[PDB]
């Protein structure tokens, strides 16, 4: 598994 920790960057399922 390697989901995002704090939406780090733009690879993460909690920016949008």
């Amino acid at each position: 598994n390697d989901d995002c920790e704090l939406c780090v960057n733009v690879a993460c399922t909690g920016c949008l």
